[PDB]
């Protein structure tokens, strides 16, 4: 089964960057503004997604990113049969990654708020796996920072990839992707990391359920679960229209 | 083929221009909270780096009048090419800065209550344009604008020049994005990009009409028009000094 | 004697790594908070690997591990006799490197407790050399975090010098690398650097013992001096296991 | 318009190459130490050095080989690779750029500079400006501290140099060849203790040490710090012999 082979890189890739990005995350948020800032929460996502697109990238095509996935399938350039099995990898894996995460920091986890994992609030430890919203990210503000951020994230991939365009040697690709995660960071008010990746937040989000969170995850800030998971989606049909129009539908 | 080319042109400076100037949003409006300085240029910095690998392969990834400039006087462009990448360079910049009022449409407003203040503590039309500062008066800025420019159009010709050893796809287009964060860290200005005329025009004609009214061209003793006039001179300072060291003896 | 050569150049590759790292160390922690923090402490680190295997990489191979060196033999890539070679060849190196970091923060050293040496504490100078247990960094808990660690190093290690790939061009391997090193740093939580490397702690560690710090370096934290030795070797196992069940055997 | 001179030629990018180098690495330096912990610290003046070489190299590489260093070019001739006679030719266009590198610097912040302590220009000290552009010891700096770190970190610098440059390895693509030497300049400064950038080059040493005594502050840039001047010349040179024969024995010597 060849569709299988590509699932298992798929899944890799996408634990190595989770594993490496949220685990950044932690050392920021419970070390209180001591061992790094906002700087260093997005330079390590930046880089994680280059070692992640390196070790997979000739097996599967390293998208670890629904949205990229289903850019793909809106161009015809991979069957439409390679949608769900590449969003299960990828939720697979980030859920794992999640899960590797806890366990090295369990006990300061635990201590942040004495005993108790509390969801949200001043000592809130379940911002370290999934997004949340702030004061000024509201579900209407943070539906449109997501649709940017993913429209943005497509045009640049598509510029790369496209076969008019002359074929980059292997190496370079990979940096580039991992640059447009540390530039978007920086840019939209998301201080989380990798904002715009669909598997990156549910598949943490799911494991802050069951690891002891409580079912908070999926009621609070107005039932913001589901805003990261269809707004990408959204960016990424209108980075296709807006790249195909300017640039790609003239190429020859 | 001359829209086709324009057409890339508007679509690389609107990248380095949303990249960039959201940056700018977050350390003025978080004061001294989500970063200082080195993250305004590095954004901008590799913002430069994504723009030219999209439009690079197509119109040539100029995304600067000046660079264009500097292109034509060399007769390695048609002379057309200079007004129509300019209102392609220009319109995209423009653009460019209305995503980012729409992005930070609600904080930007509240930064001074709810009214928008061209210049002072609470300062919101600094995030697009630049302005003077204590010891940047129109004497003092001149100049840096026009050793800025120069020093970016020298490393700019090293890269692109036909009798060197060719470059490769992509790894000309990180150190073109390397003079850019350098250059914001030399010289003293921290907006990040302060040598190009099209993202400096760009983004202050946008706040015109966005509501900060018309001292945004009247403020700093009229301002607006050096960040146009000194990158175009440091343009045509810079192709001479590259072509008396380097260029004229390259054979 | 071809394995006399290769054995300098590893000496050379980790007498780089040691000083250039260990000095950004010394610097941090004797300018308590006033040259800058953990950033500049990983980025020094990340980017002495690349330098190091860059120097060597004709000539060795560019190991400078001794837990990649492990798996390199384990997958039967390279002779077992390598493997006892490599790993003197890469403690001295690591000892002589630290030796110059000493000699060039003689006197600053000395300053940080008066006229004394103290092994740990808050006036310690002996953790720029090796690393010592934390409040959180038990031996449990401590013990995990290399393993985690190593099997990240040697799975991305793995995917870019696989013979069955696409040949990385020479001067982007020696970058992979140095990514993952930096990266490694800043999401696990071991602030000293490289701490999968085993060489690079017990070749400083040997020498603080006999630089004046005593023997005090190897009983406190519990005998904690072993386990950065014995858990990085496992994990490079577990990181042979991983990348070969998901990539390795499914390549062809 | 033709030089038709190759040793006329080089010596004209080796200039134009260390001036890029001096202009931009002293800017960063003058932007932190005059607004004193607001535009950053210590790692912005060693990143920007770091870059400033990268794209110094690139300028000037086809023409002259992009050494912008005395001690490079020490090492160079010492192994046979280039002539004697570049030795003088090629350290007269390093300094002469640095010491122009150093007059744009002190151009652009002339203001700023003035008005650091008052209305005098004062060497070293709480309110020093003379540290821009030259290096100066400090509290545990002293004339044998500040000498060994010279040393150590000329010689660090040669042995990379020298792995890349070796003709019997694989030719390096152009382009990479200079990301790589801009990466020893920054973690050397990183992990030496030296807090001004680049400090193992004796060009970019004496150039803008040079233009300081004209430039208004004195005489007391050469007379002090124990006669400090003479120190970051002659030891990068002796540590550029020592990183040549580190590298020759342990690498160069059993290639074939």
């Amino acid at each position: 089964y060849r569709l299988l082979r590509q699932a298992l890189a798929e899944c890799l890739g996408t634990l190595i960057l989770v594993m490496f990005g949220c685990g950044s995350v932690a050392q920021v948020v419970l070390s209180r503004g001591t061992h790094g800032g906002f700087l260093t929460i997005n330079l390590a996502f930046g880089f994680a997604v280059t070692l992640a697109i390196l070790v997979a990238g000739q097996v599967s095509g390293a998208h670890l990113n629904p949205a990229v996935t289903f850019a793909m399938c809106f161009l015809a350039r991979e069957p439409w049969i390679k949608l769900p099995i590449y969003t299960l990898a990828q939720t697979l894996g980030a859920f794992l990654g999640a899960g590797i995460v806890f366990g090295l920091y369990y006990d300061a986890i635990w201590a942040f708020a004495g005993n108790e994992l509390v969801v949200s609030g001043p000592n809130g430890t379940a911002g370290i796996f999934a997004t949340y919203p702030s004061g000024h990210l509201d579900m209407v503000n943070g539906f449109f920072d997501q649709f940017i951020g993913t429209a943005a994230l497509i045009v640049c991939v598509l510029a790369i990839v496209d076969p008019y365009n002359n074929p980059v040697p292997r190496g370079l690709e990979a940096f580039t992707v991992g640059l447009v995660v540390l530039v978007i960071g920086t840019s939209m008010g998301f201080n989380s990391g990798y904002a715009v990746n669909p598997a990156r937040d549910f598949g943490p989000r799911l494991f802050t359920a069951l690891a002891g969170w409580g079912s908070e995850v999926f009621t609070t800030g107005q039932n913001w679960w589901w805003v990261p998971i269809v707004s990408p989606l959204l960016g990424s049909i209108g980075g296709v229209f807006v790249y195909q129009l300017m640039i790609g539908c003239h190429l020859e």
